[PDB]
């Protein structure tokens, strides 16, 4: 009765792809919550791996390098993310899901590549307000979260500048991977590459114009025609509207609201292939106390439809009975 | 120019069929508002009926029972709510629809048999997040409210432990006259029965899928093709978005917007066939001040569009001239 | 690649058109935000035209006639009003939008008193929870807000009382010009004018049916079928769900969402006809801080809208290229 039986979780504390402190504590956010416990209720079997320790150099150790904040502790955390996410893709290879919860996006970079290692013909759905594609050049921040699909995009390696401990960061996408849903804060040359090399993109503009159920399977369509493909999921927060997820980054108004959000993850977990889902920028160090607890029910709900739960509900494993109990019903009362 | 153009209004202050105490305030929290007021400005005759008394049991009266709590007080409550609403609705016998406002919703299993001993052909449309018709010894809480139509489905008889208390409490529905909206944290063995017995439903993924519009024509279609039946319609405020009805005692991220709430009422007042509505889970006692005012005035707007009110406008009683003031417009003045 | 490369920003501050104070305080809420700075990014030239200076009479010098409360603080402030906006449209005869951020709803009888001057064929876009259409006689309220079109429209004159002070108030606007888009709110006699005298009107009821997308064609297949009319979008604030425009006098639920706001706005910027657009009704005194941070950033990204801010993304002026700052590439390195 389940797609998927069996599924891991990873929590990877990235803080140093963006300056505001508190997506190192997302991890924990949603271990706090009955998520395993609603996970477990449907009968998954979630086995937590730990977390995965990012590399964070002070600041003699890492200074800018073309306008990158900390690219060095980037390279190395990469690095080390993209090996751990690797060995566990290969030991799973019913599928086993990998659902990972961030930290700030720039960990996409280690997680894709170490992904890719264990599945290199896989697709991205990439559900974010931001494109996350800026070459370092054009970043107007130096904020790495912002930059983590332009190392691995083939297309776009003219654009980057060498580093050597860049090095062992392969680029494993074509643009022709990629699809995205949710966008509605590109910055301008984010939006001159996607256009020059084709990368399929949703915006929430098309949603308004399309609907969410058409979006969804053009994007299907565009990166995984015939469901031949392990999918890589990355949603970040951010793409739900802030009246959701208010507790993110960068949030920006007029985004997804929580439904199309379950619409998106319930489609992807449907097709069988969904091969990893990250969860990036929650920080429940931003707003109140209830936007905390807002921005954690989200993430939850989000996850449990990544793994497959049906919002038209699940039926029992055994099914209960009175007489087996030996209690007399009404029914067998009003016979006698 | 009315459908109705006379109501009753009743508040129903049930509070032992859960364990958050503040639903007992809910009738309180309508009379407060500008409820009454706004009804009279569309011109709508509006009695207020009082309260009924729930029987509240102390905790010797009322042990538990196959795992209910307080169900004693709930069997003594429902022919107590039996009894005054099958009065209403036969002096009643255009339409006088009631309006109940609860309480928990616990109160439907008074409601709706003494509803059908006045209209025993009626339909149930049952607008929700939670099913409420575990049958006691499948319910993990043994809160009275999440039990109150397995008691009034002849299908589901031989899964209710005969209890002589509820001997009175006589199953008045068939699996066929339900029809569900808004659902989307159904229990396992709530998904069995419904699916089982071939209860029509319609969750948040149908509602994405379909849009309101059509789920709204394919669940009175459901229950009631030709409009020939009286409907009961037992809405509970977690039907809605906690964005808008946070007050509740179970709230669920997900739900119906304002508007398609709306909709659904807009539509099952201009059937003409709208013969009780009754509004549960309304917890003043929940959330901050603004919380409470967000959940009034969802609640105001709700019961508004359930007795006719149109968005579209309404036309005035009395059209009002210049002239009969004796005052000079600017027209008549331009002429001469 | 800018349908409009110059616009003028002008803020009026009128608050003598309803009670509560603050409506003063909206054009500063927007120049102290992001706007001017967004805008600039998109490569529009934005001049501030500074602030009308309303007529606020004291009590005495301005008693009620015709129930009307403040009526010869408008009459003045509609005057000066009307000649400022007659001459910046005059000066801009691609076009360049004016850019409007009140004040009360009131301003808009000199805002297109004015603009009608320079552009007597304009068509009206209303986009409002209310109809700002009542006759003074029919006025519950007295407040000037809720009146501002009804001196406007000539097939209403014989409902307006003279005022010797309204006559140079010339009513501009046929009944067949003007499209509301929002309402859900009206008063019985505003329904009654809008109906007999056949104004186009899109309710919630309307969008909730229709759809945003094609609500927006009608409404300017109704006013403006072959683009050939300059457009005055006049967007009271409240038109928004007060989820996300909390800080306004009249909040009504079920308003348009963010996303629909912005597709009413994005479609009437592509028109190339946007003549005047003006946004009521912000009070930065009504409402928690973060309730009026909502409501800035909502007005904000509904302005944008107006000027052509595209949710797709913007291609940058200037492409930039890593080799001529000199800098070598990955795939530079890679080669050699
Ligand atoms: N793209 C951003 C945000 C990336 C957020 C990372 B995510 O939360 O993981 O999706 C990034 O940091 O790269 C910024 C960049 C700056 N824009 C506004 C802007 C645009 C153009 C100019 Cl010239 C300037 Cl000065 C500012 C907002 C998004
Ligand atoms: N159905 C509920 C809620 C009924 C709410 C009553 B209403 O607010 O009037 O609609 C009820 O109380 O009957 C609960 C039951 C427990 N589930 C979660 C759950 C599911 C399965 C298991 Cl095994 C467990 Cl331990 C927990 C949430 C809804
Ligand atoms: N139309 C209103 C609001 C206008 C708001 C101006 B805006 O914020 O610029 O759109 C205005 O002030 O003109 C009121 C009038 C009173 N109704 C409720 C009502 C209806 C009929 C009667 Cl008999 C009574 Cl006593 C009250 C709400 C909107
Ligand atoms: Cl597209
Ligand atoms: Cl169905
Ligand atoms: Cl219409
Ligand atoms: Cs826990
Ligand atoms: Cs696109
Ligand atoms: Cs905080
Ligand atoms: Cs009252
Ligand atoms: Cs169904
Ligand atoms: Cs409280
Ligand atoms: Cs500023
Ligand atoms: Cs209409
Ligand atoms: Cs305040
Ligand atoms: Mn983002
Ligand atoms: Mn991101
Ligand atoms: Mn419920
Ligand atoms: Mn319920
Ligand atoms: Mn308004
Ligand atoms: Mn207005």
């Amino acid at each position: 009765k389940l797609l998927y039986t069996s599924a891991n979780f990873l929590g990877i504390p990235t803080n140093r792809g963006q300056p505001k402190i508190g997506t190192y504590q997302g991890p924990e956010l949603i271990r706090k919550s009955n998520f395993f416990q609603l996970v477990a209720e449907d009968g998954i079997q979630l086995t937590d791996c730990g977390d995965i320790i990012p590399v964070e150099l002070n600041e003699a150790e890492d200074p800018q390098r073309f306008g990158m904040k900390w690219s060095r502790s980037f390279s190395l955390t990469t690095l080390r993310i993209a090996e751990r996410v690797e060995e566990l893709m290969k030991q799973s290879n019913k599928s086993t899901p990998l659902v990972i919860v961030g930290g700030d996006h720039s960990m996409a970079t280690g997680t894709i590549l170490g992904h890719a290692e264990a599945k290199p013909d896989l697709c991205v759905l990439w559900i974010d307000a931001h494109g996350d594609i800026n070459t370092p050049l054009n970043s107007a921040s130096g904020n790495m979260h912002g930059m983590p699909l332009s190392f691995l995009v083939k297309e776009l390696q003219d654009q980057i500048p060498w580093l050597d401990d860049f090095e062992g960061i392969k680029p494993c996408l074509n643009a022709s991977n990629i699809a995205y849903i949710g966008l509605r804060d590109l910055d301008a040359h984010e939006t001159h590459d996607i256009r020059k090399h084709g990368i399929a993109y949703f915006t929430m503009l098309d949603v308004d114009r399309m609907g969410i159920e058409a979006v969804i399977k053009e994007a299907l369509l565009a990166v995984n025609p015939r469901l031949e493909k392990a999918i890589h999921l990355s949603f970040d927060i951010d793409a739900l509207d802030p009246l959701v997820a208010p507790s993110t980054g960068t949030a920006v108004p007029g985004g997804l609201t929580l439904r199309e959000g379950l619409r998106i993850c319930e489609e992807v977990s449907a097709t069988g292939k969904l091969s990893v889902v990250e969860l990036a920028e929650l920080n429940p160090l931003l707003g109140s106390q209830e936007d905390v607890l807002k921005t954690q029910s989200s993430a939850v709900h989000i996850l449990r439809a990544c793994l497959g739960h049906c919002r038209s509900g699940h039926l029992p494993f055994k099914v209960r009975n009175l007489t087996d109990q030996g209690i007399m019903s009404r029914a067998a009362h009003m016979q006698t």
